[PDB]
């Protein structure tokens, strides 16, 4: 019924009872387990239903007047129209407890202070940039970054989504050359092409800010340059390693995905982006060292003259540690907000704590929240969790060419 | 495609199925509402289709199904179950069930070795004495001067209203842990509790940070005698660093021998309750868990301060950069004493061949991704860019509760 759950460094236990309230199946059976992989009216009442209880639960008002009266008003307009809208307070709680629902989300202790911008009036692809513009100036707030999402209208019966076609608003180009190799961030090497397709005019550099591509209801999407300015970025230093300096690399301030649907009381939003800040092994390991990414490992080696030659010298292990501290001490200089993979952990020990104690659990997916360096070095390594699909909720969606 | 589990690798883009899992014969802990897979702990008629299974099993891996042989094999074993509620396995069909359970163990990096097993045959041991002998004789030809070689000596099965075979050791090999005054521990914290058992059944203890313990042994319904392993027998590597001249003064060290003692060996239904199994070692295993758990010799916060590293802000990665010299000072020092080890990179590697090797066999393989990935360094390599499947094939090793 309610499983156990144990920390092996501390000994200590407790018993997950939130998972009861899940209704949503994952991809588990008792057969095996896939816990490694990526990816009408009455069913709309009963999600709506049970979302406006959670709404007036949390303002303390459960049972009173306004409650009921809200009730009856979401089940005339469902029973009328096939659908209905939220008040901007409830969008507001909604967006919170999507991402306090996040089970692949480290950064949730930070989950109740979070800017919510109410995009719903947008008519237009111009205005949706208009927006979204607006959103980088205030999360970005010259460095110092707040958590912020911006919600465009949702998705109806009749008609096409509002989408943004990039997966982040923040993202560097990827030029497939003649031999085949890619200048730039091989993750984006389909992205840039469609840009180019839709009349962008393309740089020819490593770290060239990709424009936007934003669809309207049944257009064509439209292509919006970013003014520069409006973007911050860090040039990457080491403290002590003079040369790294003229690696020439750099990484953007703001992480800010915009792929992703948001789903509140059975109401999907598909352009919803959302920010916060970076934990830096993101930046250090994951953008900068993977394989399929910029692939750097083998060239900060060479110059930090390791032996290439052999695995048992440890030099990658050695030339990812520099880089990730490289990035901590670079983003500090410039006094752009940043988190270590140390302090972002223990932090999410905190929160599986307050939350035992607010909710009775947390779902949590422990493939993605420990670290991709230096794993069984963070306390979450050591801590068993348990993962299922809550509501609000945060979803992946298909790429809409 | 297909309705089976798709499996991606994300570094090559690469797709396979999973049609192994179909073979299943035993739930995990995970339903459609909830995954738990990152927790650590998960009669005649029931004897017999697990005892038909296997039998047709190891006659497929000889090409022998549907045969006489095979049908007149499956007629001796219902017939032993019929008269005496148990039956009995050939030597070679043991043999072919213990590197069964090594293929199909999911946390187990190490599987590219599994046809490569030495499996010796010790079901006509009678006696603690004689369980020391096989003990003894087996730690003799697997460390093989630091040479080592992969072995298991399975002692005799459970049988109806007898007690069980038990090693009530964890491994072959261990360090002392004694509990001290004020409250904290001298040498291995994991093994406080076994430690205090060896005091109780007479051991005379010492009082250093790496004693090795002796081996407290179960023959059925008797309690347990104590056996001091010869210290000619357990090989051991003293721990230096190739740049850093000091490392070689805190006096570390760990045992070359990796051989678990406590897990129960499963095949056709028959429980083998006593079968120690080794290998040799991946170094994070060492380096980064027994030396630098906090929970276990914790030994990082001292190696930063030598190595001269601000301990007091988690921004300058101290704890990062003093787990990769540990792990170096491992490998370089099995190295140059000549005893077998691995590290993470080429482990990794070789399980991506194993993997590969497994699909055109059997069409899968069950794996555990967080046991697979190792625990520093984790995205550098291979296994973490690919998605597994996990799941219970038999024959099995399975965790059994402690006999005390
Ligand atoms: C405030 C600082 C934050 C930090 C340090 C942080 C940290 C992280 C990290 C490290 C990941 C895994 C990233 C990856 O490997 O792709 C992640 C995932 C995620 N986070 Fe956060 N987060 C923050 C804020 C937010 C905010 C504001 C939201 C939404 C309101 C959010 C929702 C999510 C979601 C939905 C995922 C899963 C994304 C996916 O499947 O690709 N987080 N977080
Ligand atoms: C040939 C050298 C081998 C290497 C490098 C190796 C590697 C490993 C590693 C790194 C682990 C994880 C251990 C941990 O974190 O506790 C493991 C687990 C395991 N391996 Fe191996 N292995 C080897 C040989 C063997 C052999 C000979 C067997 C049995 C015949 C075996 C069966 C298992 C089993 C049953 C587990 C799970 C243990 C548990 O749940 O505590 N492996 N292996
Ligand atoms: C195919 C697919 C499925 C899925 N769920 N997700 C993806 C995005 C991948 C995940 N891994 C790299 C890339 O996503 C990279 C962007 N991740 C930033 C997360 C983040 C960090 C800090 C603050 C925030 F607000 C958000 C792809
Ligand atoms: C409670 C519990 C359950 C379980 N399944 N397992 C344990 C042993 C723990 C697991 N993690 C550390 C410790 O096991 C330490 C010993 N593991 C060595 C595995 C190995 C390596 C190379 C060759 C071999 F033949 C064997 C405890
Ligand atoms: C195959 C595996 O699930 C995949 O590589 C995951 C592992 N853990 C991760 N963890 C985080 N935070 N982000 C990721 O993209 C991934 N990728
Ligand atoms: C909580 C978590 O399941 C636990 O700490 C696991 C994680 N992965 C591991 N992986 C290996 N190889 N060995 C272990 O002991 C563990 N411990
Ligand atoms: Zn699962």
């Amino acid at each position: 019924k309610f499983p156990r759950v144990k920390n092996w460094e501390l000994g200590s236990i407790t018993y997950d009872t939130l998972c009861a309230q899940s209704q949503q199946d994952g991809p588990c059976t008792p057969r095996r387990c896939l816990g490694s992989l990526v990816l009408p009216a009455e069913q709309l009442l009963s999600q709506a239903r049970d979302f406006i209880n959670q709404y007036y639960s949390s303002i303390k008002r459960s049972g009173s007047q306004a409650h009921e009266e809200r009730l009856q008003e979401v089940e005339a307009e469902v029973a009328s129209t096939g659908t209905y809208h939220l008040r901007e307070s409830e969008l507001v709680f909604g967006a919170k407890q999507a991402w306090r629902n996040a089970p692949r989300c480290v950064g949730r202790i930070q989950w109740g202070k979070l800017q919510v911008f109410d995009a719903r009036d947008c008519s237009s692809a111009q205005e949706m940039f208009t927006y979204i513009c607006n959103h980088i100036k205030y999360a970005t707030n010259r460095g110092n970054l707040r958590s912020a999402i911006t919600v465009f209208p949702q998705r109806a019966p009749g008609r096409g989504d509002f989408r943004i076609w990039n997966s982040q608003l923040v993202r560097y180009a990827g030029y497939r050359q003649q031999d085949g190799s890619v200048r730039g961030d091989p993750a984006n090497v389909e992205i840039t092409e469609l840009c180019i397709q839709h009349g962008w005019t393309p740089g020819n550099g490593r770290f060239d800010v990709l424009p936007l591509l934003l669809q309207a209801p049944d257009e064509a999407p439209e292509l919006f340059v970013l003014p520069p300015e409006l973007v911050l970025e860090v040039p990457l230093e080491h403290p002590t390693l003079e040369w790294f300096a003229a690696l020439g690399l750099r990484w953007y301030a703001l992480p800010a995905v915009s792929n992703m649907l948001l789903e509140i009381g059975g109401l999907e939003f598909s352009a919803a982006p959302f920010s916060g800040w970076y934990m830096s092994t993101e930046i250090g390991t994951r953008n900068l060292c993977d394989p399929h990414r910029y692939n750097i490992l083998e060239d900060v080696a060479v110059c930090m003259d390791l032996d290439t030659r052999t695995t048992s010298s440890l030099w990658k292990d050695k030339a990812a540690v520099e880089i990730n501290l490289a990035v901590l001490h670079s983003f500090q200089l410039a006094k752009v907000t940043i988190v270590d993979h140390h302090a972002a952990t223990v932090s999410f020990m905190k929160h599986l704590d307050n939350e035992q104690k607010a909710r009775g659990g947390c779902p949590a997916d422990w493939a993605w929240i420990v670290p991709p360096i230096s794993g069984s070095l963070t306390p979450v390594f050591h801590q068993e969790m348990v993962n299922y699909i809550l509501s609000p909720a945060f979803r992946y969606q298909p790429d809409p060419w």
